[PDB]
């Protein structure tokens, strides 16, 4: 879980980099094949652009083959009671908060069955919690983290965050009383290695891990957060039956 | 060991790619800053080269931060008896050969103490063995893998393979009766993801793993092999005392 779950993080970062990287790479390929058309065989600039083109084909290939390997990781999708899951999380959740941070937990009606890798959801939810914990250091006394497990019908899902709800849906939400996330950053936030926290503190690994896990679990994740009025990360998973 | 040692491989590939990649990247940077000097602000080609330059600064950074994370892995350097190590390896070595492949094992005099991660050397030696096993499928009946644990004085080391021997030195060697490795390829052989074996079979992971482990262990690795007269991979580690 610090060894087996570092292996896990590598999976989810490798998957996200692969996405960012390949988009960048396309930008580069477009531009370079454009320059090659401008400055072909005869031009002094052709050799330099070609050498770059072919040396880039090589550097990209290594990266592609590494990322692809660096994912190839294993998951046990269990049927899990959603409530029973969070009740056992409560203990670590209590462990890492303490100090001041008031914690309030809120279990809804008719709490659904959900298909997922248990150890993954643990991490997902812990990453969110730790995030919420650092987001309220400033209030000392104010800080107030709130996690809200619940059911949701297709309609209740859409307004809460998830546009593409087929039918019923399971819902987790780690809220907080922090400063919130400015619009400037809200887009870049699950980006691998993105952080506002300084060099030695921040890594930018956490939410890429979360994003990957949610996506990995047939799931949608969505945030609403205003400036000054605290963050709130919400996870949506499909309900299970058989 | 299939989970904990996939994590291990990621370490050693990430470390090797990092090396190859950074060399490629330099080639590209040289050429691109040259083109920017040729075609500056005013030139139509300046925008395309700059856009490429800055989008490349971004794609490289992700890769750098991933590789650097993707290594950060853990090792227990034990003092290990060199002979006692290989005797327990004999069992897996016997496991994976069988069929035809004649095996001969050869334990030298005064068999030294060596400082290393046990599970790593297991893998290193298994990767070599599996390699030797596939390298003699063609003789059916001929194939003959030979592993040769032994001591070596500084001089005996130099002629066997290792130029930079301080003093005494521990020596492992997995030889075979295969076709050998042509000069064309001998350079590219520990390169991450390099293989001659076709797409579905080969991965090119094995010897990058080995190279990394040897280097990881204050160690030198060297091969002599002629065309037609079978491969022979040799590992040199420093002897231990305290
Ligand atoms: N609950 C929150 N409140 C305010 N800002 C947040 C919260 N969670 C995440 N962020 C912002 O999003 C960034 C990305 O999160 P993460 O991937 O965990 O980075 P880090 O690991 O450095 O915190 C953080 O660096 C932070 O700037
Ligand atoms: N004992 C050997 N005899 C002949 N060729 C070898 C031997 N060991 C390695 N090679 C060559 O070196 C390449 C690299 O080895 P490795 O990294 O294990 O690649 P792979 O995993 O595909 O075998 C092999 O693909 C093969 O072409
Ligand atoms: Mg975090
Ligand atoms: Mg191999």
């Amino acid at each position: 879980l610090s060894q087996a779950q570092k292996m896990q993080a590598i999976g989810q970062l490798a998957g996200g980099v692969a996405h960012d990287f390949n988009n960048l790479l396309t930008a580069i390929q477009l531009r370079l094949d454009e320059l090659l058309h401008r400055h072909p065989v005869g031009d002094p600039s052709y050799e330099g652009l070609n050498e770059i083109r072919q040396t880039g084909v090589r550097a990209a290939d290594l990266v592609r083959k590494l990322l692809a390997f660096s994912r190839k990781q294993t998951v046990q999708r269990e049927v899990l009671d959603l409530g029973e899951l969070i009740s056992e999380f409560e203990v670590l959740l209590r462990r890492l908060l303490r100090e001041d941070v008031k914690l309030i937990t809120d279990y809804g009606r008719d709490l659904p069955q959900v298909r997922a890798d248990k150890s993954q959801l643990e991490t997902a939810v812990m990453n969110l919690a730790v995030n919420a914990r650092d987001a309220v250091r400033a209030a000392k006394g104010g800080g107030v983290v709130r996690i809200r497990t619940a059911r949701l019908t297709r309609d209740e899902a859409i307004q809460l965050g998830f546009p593409a709800a087929d039918g019923d849906t399971a819902f987790i939400e780690v809220s907080d009383d922090g400063p919130g996330i400015p619009p400037d950053v809200m887009g870049k936030i699950f980006d691998p290695f993105f952080t506002t926290k300084p060099v030695g503190e921040g890594t930018g690994l956490g939410l890429a891990t979360v994003y990957g896990i949610v996506k990995q679990s047939d799931g949608w994740i969505h945030v609403h957060s205003r400036p000054n009025e605290g963050a709130a990360f919400r996870i949506f998973l499909p309900v299970y039956e058989a």
